[PDB]
Parts: structure tokens; C-alpha cells; sequence
């Protein structure tokens, strides 16, 4: 589909077995989502951007279904204030940017 | 142009007559751009990003150029660790997100 941006670009993800609310987000290089406990190994990792860094786990090769588009990659968890779809994904689900 | 995401959608922009290089940030709701000289009144304003909240600059009605398109809105200027351009000024421009 076509997104416009006149609101925040908020799409249904499902990810280990549950749905959320996500933002496609351009800027962000990886992808970041809220707190959830997830299975298996995780590296610490350390993010920054507007206000310093947050503290995340990183899982890595995660199922991920966006508006039906499934991708696989890595996902970082943690205290984020909202879940974003980042590069890492939307490059595997073929979205661009056009103007 | 269409712009795919394996890298960041970095483009040039101008702004007070200089030129600058900015990420289109479909995540952000605003436009932010790094400390920098700009003319005409500001407000001080608070906006919060993954890792909390910071001080900025706001500049209303200012015109600014992205990869040749015009525009004319809010620049908020501040401690921003890159220059992002938000959907204020993507929407201006025309711009969308496809998959
Ligand atoms: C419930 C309350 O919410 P809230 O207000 C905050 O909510 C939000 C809403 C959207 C975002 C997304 C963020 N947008 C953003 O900052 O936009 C601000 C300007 O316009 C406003 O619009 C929204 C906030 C304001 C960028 O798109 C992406 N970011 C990097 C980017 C920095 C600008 C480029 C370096 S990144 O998230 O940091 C990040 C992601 C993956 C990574 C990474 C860094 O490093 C590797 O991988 C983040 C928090 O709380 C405040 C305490």
C-alpha cells in the first residue's frame, strides 16, 4: 500500500505470537519494541537518540509480520516509549520512500 | 525519487541559505536540526525522543529545501544528534512511504 504521513505511519506487527502497534520509522536504523519477554539468548546493546540512550536486549533472526509482509532480523526490547519498525525490517518488506 | 532503506535516506537540504545534509525520519513528528545560526524570533520549546526530553529552539514559517522541494514550517533547533526531517515537512514535500 501507500502510507501518507499526516499521522504517525502506525501499523500492526506480530511478533512472538502476539500483535502490536508499531511505527514505520526511516530513522531508525534497527528495530526497538516495548517490553516483552521474550524467548532465548540476548546481547545487551545501548541506543541513543533525542534525550541519550536507553539500555535494550538485542534478540536476534525474530519472526516479525508487518501488514502481512513477513521479515525476519533483529529486534531490540526494552523501555522504549513506542515500537518501531526500523531499516534492518522495512528494507525486507519493500518499503520505500517516494516524493 | 523513490528511496530505498539499506542505507540512511540521507539528503541535502538548505536552510538560512546554507546547505546541510538531514535524514528523512518518518518517526518523528517534527523537524530538528543541530545547533545552528538561524534569523527571525524563536520560542524555547521541550521535545522528548527515545532517551528523553531536551531543550529547543522553535522557529515558525521558516523556508527550507529538501533534495529540491520546497517548504515552509517549523524548525526546531537543539541538541539533536543528527539533523532529522519529520512529517511536518514531509508531508509538504509530497512525501510517502510504499511497500
Ligand atoms: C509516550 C511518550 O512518547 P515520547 O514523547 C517519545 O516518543 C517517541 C516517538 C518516535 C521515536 C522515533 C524517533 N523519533 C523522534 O525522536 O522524534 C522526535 C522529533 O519529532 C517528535 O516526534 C517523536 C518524538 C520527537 C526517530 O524516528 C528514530 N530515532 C533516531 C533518530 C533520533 C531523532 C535519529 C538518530 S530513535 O527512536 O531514538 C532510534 C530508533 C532505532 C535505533 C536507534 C535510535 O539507534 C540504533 O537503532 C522515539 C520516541 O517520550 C519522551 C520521553
Amino acid at each position: 500500500p501507500q502510507i501518507t504521513l499526516w499521522k504517525r505511519p502506525l501499523v500492526t506487527i506480530k511478533i512472538g505470537g502476539q500483535l502490536k502497534e508499531a511505527l514505520l520509522d526511516t530513522g531508525a536504523d534497527d528495530t526497538v519494541l516495548e517490553e516483552m519477554n521474550l524467548p532465548g539468548r540476548w546481547k545487551p546493546k545501548m541506543i541513543g537518540g533525542i534525550g541519550g540512550f536507553i539500555k535494550v536486549r538485542q534478540y536476534d533472526q525474530i519472526l516479525i509480520e508487518i501488514c502481512g509482509h513477513k521479515a525476519i532480523g533483529t529486534v531490540l526490547v526494552g523501555p522504549t516509549p513506542v515500537n518501531v519498525i526500523g531499516r534492518n525490517l522495512l528494507t525486507q518488506i519493500g518499503c520505500t520512500l517516494n516524493f
